[PDB]
């Protein structure tokens, strides 16, 4: 997160960090036992960690849980980022409290000029890398769809939204892939790409999770 400011040890209970040995991507907890994150964030021998703030320090509140399965979208395609979003099951259920939580799926999607929270440990700088040990927040309006299509001719789909600012100076960047976006209580997007981080007239790029809801759903009751 690019231009953004410390959270807060456990303020945002779904925030859910993706490890294989290091931390490599973000997610969201949406139940006891399932998490989504983006596609581009698949990889083997997954260890889904809650209930995290400093991902390098034991801080008492953390659970960490092997992934058992995980499904990328079946229309994937890793070129154009269209519908970037995976699930991925827990081995077993986390224990939910105040501070390890789920996050809801919309039941209907966003409008343009809605505020969200966006979450992350991604780099926090726009030229060079200076990744934090500690959960950074931006609060970010989700754009006009003629707004977004203008920043990248020929590049959004229908399952895209942009989000940010256009003035530049405030992202999400590398790191922050698979997390969420949440407005108004309900998980609205998935960091999913955009062109470098927080440069003027380059929003960010997100996968619109409204558009998913029915495949999240049946994936989860049928696996
Ligand atoms: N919002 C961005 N600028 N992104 C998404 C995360 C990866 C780097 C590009
Ligand atoms: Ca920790």
């Amino acid at each position: 997160i690019v231009g953004g400011y410390t959270c807060g040890a456990n303020t945002v209970p779904y925030q859910v960090s993706l490890n294989s040995g290091y931390h490599f991507c973000g997610g969201s907890l949406i139940n006891s036992q399932w998490v989504v994150s983006a596609a581009h964030c698949y990889k083997s021998g997954i260890q889904v960690r809650l209930g995290e703030d400093n991902i390098n320090v034991v801080e008492g509140n953390e659970q960490f849980i092997s992934a058992s399965k995980s499904i990328v979208h079946p229309s994937y395609n890793s070129n154009t980022l269209n519908n970037d979003i995976m699930l991925i099951k827990l081995k077993s259920a986390a224990s939910l409290n105040s501070r390890v939580a789920s996050i809801s799926l919309p039941t209907s999607c966003a409008s343009a000029g809605t505020q969200c929270l966006i979450s992350g440990w991604g780099n926090t700088k726009s030229s060079g890398t200076s990744y934090p040990d500690v959960l950074k927040c931006l609060k970010a309006p989700i754009l006009s769809d003629s707004s977004c299509k203008s920043a990248y001719p020929g590049q959004i789909t229908s399952n895209m939204f942009c989000a940010g600012y256009l003035e530049g100076g405030k992202d999400s960047c590398q790191g922050d892939s698979g997390g969420p976006v949440v407005c108004s209580g309900k998980l609205q997007g998935i960091v999913s790409w955009g062109s470098g981080c927080a440069q003027k007239n380059k929003p960010g790029v997100y996968t619109k999770v409204c558009n998913y809801v029915s495949w999240i759903k049946q994936t989860i009751a049928s696996n």
